[PDB]
Parts: C-alpha cells; sequence; structure tokens
C-alpha cells in the first residue's frame, strides 16, 4: 500500500521509462538472464540466445521488452486498483508459462538496477523506495493468485 506521494514517485520515474520503453524493456530482460541464467530457460524464443550481445542485437527482445513494461506500466498506473489488469498475468504465469514468484523478485531487482544504471544521480532515495514498493505491492498480489491456484 502506497501513500500519494509515493504514487507521485513512482509514475515520476515511470516518465523516465516511457521515454524509452523498447531501451528500458530491453535493458531489464538482459539484466534478468544474464544476472539468472535459469529465467532464460522459461522462454522458448529466448533460450537460443547464448551471448549477451546476442541478446543485445535481439529485435524480438526488445519487442517483448515492449510488451512486458507495456504491461507493468498499465498495471502502476492503476495506483494498486489492477485487479482486472493483474489477474489474467497471474493465470498465465501461474498456469502457462510457469513462472515461480521468486522469478518476479529477481525481474523486481532488475528494474531498479537498470533504472540507477540508465539514470546515475538522477533515481534518488525517495524514488527508489516508492519504485521498490510499488514493485512489492505487484509481486505480492501475484503471489496470492499464486496460491489460490496452488502454485510453486
Ligand atoms: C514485471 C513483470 C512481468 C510482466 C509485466 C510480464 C508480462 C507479460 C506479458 C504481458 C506477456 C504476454 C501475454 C501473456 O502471456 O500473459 C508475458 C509473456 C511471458 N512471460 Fe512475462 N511478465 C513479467 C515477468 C516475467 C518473468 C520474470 C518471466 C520469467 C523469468 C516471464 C516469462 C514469460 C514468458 C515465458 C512469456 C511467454 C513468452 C512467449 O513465448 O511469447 N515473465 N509476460
Amino acid at each position: 500500500g502506497l501513500s500519494d506521494g509515493e504514487w507521485q514517485q513512482v509514475l515520476n520515474v515511470w516518465g523516465k521509462v516511457e521515454a524509452d520503453i523498447a531501451g528500458h524493456g530491453q535493458e531489464v530482460l538482459i539484466r534478468l538472464f544474464t544476472g539468472h541464467p535459469e529465467t532464460l530457460e522459461k522462454f522458448d524464443k529466448f533460450k537460443h540466445l547464448k551471448t549477451e550481445a546476442e541478446m543485445k542485437a535481439s529485435e524480438d527482445l526488445k519487442k517483448h521488452g515492449t510488451v512486458v513494461l507495456t504491461a507493468l506500466g498499465g498495471i502502476l498506473k492503476k495506483k494498486g486498483h489492477h485487479e482486472a489488469e493483474l489477474k489474467p498475468l497471474a493465470q498465465s504465469h501461474a498456469t502457462k508459462h510457469k513462472i515461480p514468484i521468486k522469478y518476479l523478485e529477481f525481474i523486481s531487482d532488475a528494474i531498479i538496477h537498470v533504472l540507477h544504471s540508465k539514470h546515475p544521480g538522477d533515481f534518488g532515495a525517495d524514488a527508489q523506495g516508492a519504485m521498490t514498493k510499488a514493485l512489492e505491492l505487484f509481486r505480492n498480489d501475484i503471489a496470492a493468485k499464486y496460491k489460490e491456484l496452488g502454485f510453486q
């Protein structure tokens, strides 16, 4: 649960992402795949990528980066009122993609890393706190749906 001041910070930071959603999305996925190679194995259409250069050169990875952050942005813009938006994502990730909640923790931290990397000195302590809380909220609500489904 975030305050309005905190949501304000979240949406302020998100303005940075929206100026270049494909670049951000690309770097998030790259940070995830290289940081946690087991995540790569969940993607049939990226499992071919062995090296980070191939990742960096992949237009389809950038495309998926756009899809992911577009979806996340839509959810963030709801400021917590995201049940309709989130449920199908929780369902597809638990039942079709079989993504453990741990991997959602991974990508959450990856977003934090990428924002610092692309905006050094421009991602303040207050901003990080707000973004972190927003991603925790997202993760926690997904986690509730995972429990419902009995998914590990
Ligand atoms: C902020 C976190 C995430 C968001 C917003 C997100 C969003 C999406 C969306 C919108 C799709 C396409 C529609 C669908 O299948 O539901 C998708 C597909 C997919 N996601 Fe996620 N996702 C997230 C995290 C993850 C993580 C952490 C993994 C694995 C480590 C993952 C694995 C997949 C896979 C394997 C697909 C299908 C890819 C394909 O074959 O086209 N997702 N995701």
